[PDB]
């Protein structure tokens, strides 16, 4: 009944955007922590603290412990408290992200955050993803803001490995599927409401640029440079996905993702390939005509993202392990029951397997 | 002159059906025999009779002996007058569902099919094909009406060999053009008029929907599970197809089918991909363009259907061989004079030659 | 310990035998029953009597009632015997010639067998294999002595459909590796003792020749005609498989055949057809290396004969359908006990199941 | 200059040799801790426990947590100390069989090793492998003596995810080039001397049984059972390559995948599938002949083990991550330096950098 978007404050982009963070970080504060791991730090420091001492930011910087856990994030609250910070900087990947999150949550502080790659859509939105120490999927954690800035450097995006924009692509690509999903099903999105047009849209655009852009992007950061086919990519792995997935809806694609969290076959794949599969088991759920099917079909076998069981490491007579998958992606409270219609695990392991058979066929046709 | 359109009373199909039959047969009767054999007696009977139990509803199992003749008939209607039961439930294959409909015909009672394969329209039909103990077509045998009730669980369905599947979706295959063609001539239906616009509509939905749902429901119940592109294609070979062909019309392609029981060659394929082959002979007998051809060629192959008279058994120098089955398709009496045009043996032969030539060359283009 | 063979008296092959069949005859008796069905009487029928006429030889055409059963032996016995008849002619299909080869045996009489078709290797044995009605591998019948004289005529052989020497190539495949695996096991063989170098020698040739000359003799018959390719295979598909198998051994091949015969999928194949597949699950039971596996691949895939269970109409979930079939293979008394080495049901559902496998990989790469 | 072979006292295989244990243990102890994770109590302890039964074997079960660390082993020596027990069985994967070995080495039992996996070389040998809690190796850990008895049911093995058995060949195809390499730079291997002829042809044997069964065991395992191929590979993934490598030699393979372990991108792969990338990467550090390399890449593919950095997670300019490999698969007492020759970090980042692409041109060709 209520629509609601939600947004930070401001998404800023492009190539060598980390040499002018001062500017944009200056009207929010004027003394910062910064989080950053040690390989962060060696990579980064110099151009972002060069920034910041360039327009009058005071900044300490805290070594991140590696883990987002709340051992990691009192003590980084302690060390804010003691030098005064009216701020917190986090650089890097998603647990720095999701550390530098939760310092400022818990501070009342604003965040500025400036991921080192593009490979999930959590950076603009006001939550974090717990998982247990042994990998598996435990809650979404919601923050009541989102984070004020997110600074998107295209320049050290297309330096990462190709591999990492890729997984970006892979969960950017369920956006279009679970939103469309939820506002048929007149679903409540995490920002608390039905979704606006404005967030389908975004949603949709994403799948859209991910058809367009996502080959020569993939070629571009190969080469490890920046074209205006990578620019849209980030855009689109960032602001449009998670615009997409927080104000407008998740559904089958990421509760089978988190179901895929049970088996220790999968445990290290990035999320976003697991969410690619996940897409494709959605699609087979709805019944998605076969044109749309192998429309992402090409789509991941043309990036590299996984089309079957046996990519996602999981092989032989998997029949009771995707039964668990199942199980644990139809969990009370699980965003599967945002589908227009009744899911049930014998459905969601009947998408699976099938997804897998469909997957491996186009494969044997290689094309 | 008139038209005309019948139809079960009820068709009831989803996952798990039979656990359900209960409150739908107890509408019709308190008491039933249960024809089926041991295979499928030992498959669903306690889901059976526990269904009828949990509705107050009385049952005696019989056993089948596998064959649909006057003496099985005859002695299971004794058996039914003996307990004095209401209602016939048959269930299992076409035979069994064949002896159902004649003994409820006989002792004038409601009958309920539950068909355990899709392999065939046959089930909503008020009708049974005899043939000789050779196997030779030898009669349409028409009830004055439908079964009442049809259900179709598709679990069990699913877990039924592929190859079922794809022989019933062989046979509806044929729907669409026998129905069309009949249309077109003005033909009667079995049904006893011209076709309604309602099942000719059915019949072309059947067609539409083989294409749309084939690929996808045969990967899944390769699989042994069920999608909703499965509970389409059951659907579409049972309801969709059943309708067409009894209130829409026969033509050349059963005819063709008829036929070819006159060689031993094929006298073990299953009567779908029989029909099949001879909607293929329809579709050079009434000159379908090439794209149309084309289309149902590369359906044919794509789920495993025959597109030669080798794939049916047919080598050497079949002139004469053909040239008996074209006779026969010409009987007088048989569906293919319900072609809107003139139709002799000698153009049948054609037909079937010329059919055999366009699927061997498509064989050798693969695709 | 004691090695024996067996052989009929005389084998005589070649283009238009048929025509010169009362020389032959007349060596022998001077007055036959011929026995044959109406199709073949009007096929060969004034060549053969024509034949005899010229030599001499006095004649009583009988009508064969299509099938080997005891009631049509004690009938064609009482005709002989009324007529005075001092020989047999058997002329036709398989169940011609066992009939006529039991009327001989009861009726103390020499017989002359005049196989119209080259599709197994059963003519010059002292055998015949009793099935029950639905189709059932039954037993050996196994008679004391072996038919007087094998006459085949080539011309008559090469106008047959081409399916019918396929499916003749297919038992003779077999005919080697049972042979080799029996003489290696120092098994009996049918003739009653070990072996012979000779037999063994003319098992392996027929392999060879099989090799050398099966597409060669494929394309000829295709066309309708008898080159020296075709003469050779008619002498491998008849003689010397037939003294193989008799004279030196049958083992899994032929058993695993007898266990496909408890599943109707099948039931409508030829012979040889399923003794094609049932050698390649021989190869994989056995452990043959993967070049030999490849080469017998190619052979049946090139000739036209099944390597897969979908090929001989098995699909699904078939893991208690080939566990019946390997108990049924594994019987006392099967001629699967005489490989070299210990065989259970579990390791022919094995060979079976990994078989499938094999050509289902070989289809997919095609070649 | 001493040459010396070890080996487990007893190697039993074969299909249901769970159900058999008991004879075999009973001849080392009459009362044993059992140490089994509960997925294999639940799988395997009926079975095993009730061979022990039959055999007058007392047994106690424990509960593995898992993890083969000094906390558990510690623990379950005092409990093994508190029932009495005279002998350790391990039963299931790696860790706890690691666990089983420690266990009767500090209490000094007999042990018995029964994997339900054949994923490593490592049952047989007198070694652990330690790694670090971040998955980082650490240290071969080697004990005075060699299992007492290793028993591996084929039935078992047979019903495990493909993927572990593929893994396995791939831990067994670095055996001979390893094996090799020692022995032609002489160099001592973990049994403590120089290798016997006796355990390089074993090596050798492995190399050679990979080649021919590999694919044919893949087939039937694929399938769920047990075939020839099966049984030989199972022994080439453990009794020769156990043999092979701890009594042959380890040398550039090992070591390399040992580098591997400091990059976060590869950390889940099966170490035999990281084995069969160090693999190549020592064909090419050796500069084996294109023929042997081709050969290699054709089997890797041909079972699914990789051939790329792509294919092990590692993307985009990957320059220092595999310096970084190379300078610790260098590290002073690494087994790379049993090579023949001089190896420097450059040269190792060469062998890897060049493996890739090799593989990479090999993928374009398909084959
Ligand atoms: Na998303
Ligand atoms: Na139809
Ligand atoms: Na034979
Ligand atoms: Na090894
Ligand atoms: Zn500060
Ligand atoms: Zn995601
Ligand atoms: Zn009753
Ligand atoms: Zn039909
Ligand atoms: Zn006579
Ligand atoms: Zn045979
Ligand atoms: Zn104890
Ligand atoms: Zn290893």
């Amino acid at each position: 009944m209520l629509r609601i978007i939600q947004s930070p404050g401001k998404y800023i982009q492009g190539a060598n955007a980390l040499a002018a963070v001062g500017q944009y970080a200056k009207s929010l504060a004027d003394h910062y922590l910064v989080i950053a791991d040690d390989f962060v730090m060696k990579l980064a420091g110099d151009t972002l603290m060069g920034s910041l001492q360039q327009h009058g930011v005071k900044h300490h910087a805290a070594l991140f412990n590696g883990e987002c856990c709340h051992k990691e994030i009192d003590r980084l609250g302690r060390e804010l408290k003691a030098h005064g910070c009216r701020g917190v900087i986090g650089v890097g990947g998603g647990k720095t992200l999701d550390t530098a999150k939760a310092i400022a949550h818990y501070q009342q502080l604003p965040v500025v955050l400036i991921p080192t790659i593009a490979s999930t859509d959590a950076p603009t939105s006001a939550l974090s993803v717990i998982y247990t120490e042994q990998g598996e999927f435990a809650e979404y954690l919601i923050y009541p803001r989102n984070p004020d800035m997110v600074v998107m450097d295209v320049a050290i995006i297309a330096k990462a490995p190709v591999r990492l924009l890729v997984a970006g692509m892979g969960d950017a690509l369920s956006t279009y599927f679970e939103a469309q999903a939820c506002f048929d099903a007149q679903a409540t999105s995490m920002a608390g409401g039905k979704s606006t047009l404005a967030a389908l849209s975004l949603a949709r655009l994403c799948y859209d640029t991910l058809l367009a852009e996502g080959v020569k992007a993939k070629l571009a950061v190969e080469a490890g440079v920046v074209t205006e086919a990578v620019e849209r990519i980030i855009e689109a792995n960032t602001y449009l996905s998670g615009i997409g997935f927080e104000s407008s809806g998740l559904a089958a694609a990421h509760a089978i993702h988190n179901g895929f969290t049970v088996l220790e076959e999968c445990h290290h794949l990035y999320h976003g390939e697991k969410v690619a599969f996940g897409t494709l088991a959605q699609l087979v759920l709805q019944n998605s005509p076969m044109a749309q099917i192998e429309t992402v079909l090409a789509f991941c076998h043309r990036i590299g993202l996984p089309i079957t069981l046996a990519e996602m490491g999981v092989s032989g007579d998997a029949v009771e392990k995707i039964m668990a998958v199942a199980q644990a992606s139809c969990a009370a409270g699980e965003t599967i029951h945002n589908m227009p219609f009744k899911v049930t695990p014998a459905g969601v392991q009947a998408a699976i397997l099938t997804a897998d058979r469909l997957g491996s066929a186009w494969l044997q046709q290689h094309q």
